[PDB]
């Protein structure tokens, strides 16, 4: 299918686009700033909200999730991606403890998906300069790592997902499969 990865700024983000043509999926990435009616004409089967530096520079993220019923298919986000869906949708976010990136221990506490046929534990690369501190109403936690409870998390009734971590870096346990499992649920 169409994955539309929308462009947050973030440094890894030619690596998610990378991935997903690995795994053969058709994706473009665009700026966060694109209007609505242009990322509709994409006809999109899914969309990923990178990583960034900025809660301040989100673009249009939270205008997809306002008209989600104009979209309709499953959105991951990816580090700022996964916390900017925790505020929109009612959840709170913080500053972590550790800001610097390394390899941290999660986790799955509920295998669902983005999880499926991978182990329970993973090593991921990640930053907690930021982190989801408090759960949307509406959401479940995926996974935890020892001090952060929330380094993945889904909407309970809608294909929405938020993962901490970035799987589309490859010191990440699984991260390509992470995002295959991803675009498998958008069809193919
Ligand atoms: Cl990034």
């Amino acid at each position: 299918m169409m994955i539309v990865i929308m462009d947050n700024g973030g440094q890894y983000v030619h690596r998610i686009w990378r991935t997903l043509r690995y795994l053969g999926v058709e994706t473009k990435i665009i700026p966060n700033t694109t209007p609505l009616e242009e990322i509709k004409a994409m006809n999109p089967k899914g969309i990923i909200f990178s990583g960034g530096p900025s809660l301040e520079n989100t673009g249009n993220c939270e205008k997809v999730l306002e008209h989600y019923d104009e979209f309709n298919v499953p959105i991951l986000g990816i580090c700022l991606g996964h916390q900017l869906i925790a505020k929109f949708f009612g959840g709170k976010v913080g500053r972590g403890e550790k800001a610097e990136y390394s390899l941290v221990e999660i986790e799955i506490i509920d295998e669902n998906e983005i999880f499926k046929g991978l182990p329970k534990r993973l090593k991921v690369w990640e930053s907690h300069m930021d982190e989801v501190k408090e759960l949307p109403p509406k959401f479940k936690i995926l996974a935890r790592s020892e001090t952060c409870p929330i380094e993945a998390m889904k909407h309970e009734e809608l294909p929405i997902y938020g993962v901490q971590f970035h799987p589309e870096v490859a010191h990440t346990e699984k991260g390509e499969e992470i995002l295959r499992n991803f675009a498998k649920l958008c069809g193919e």
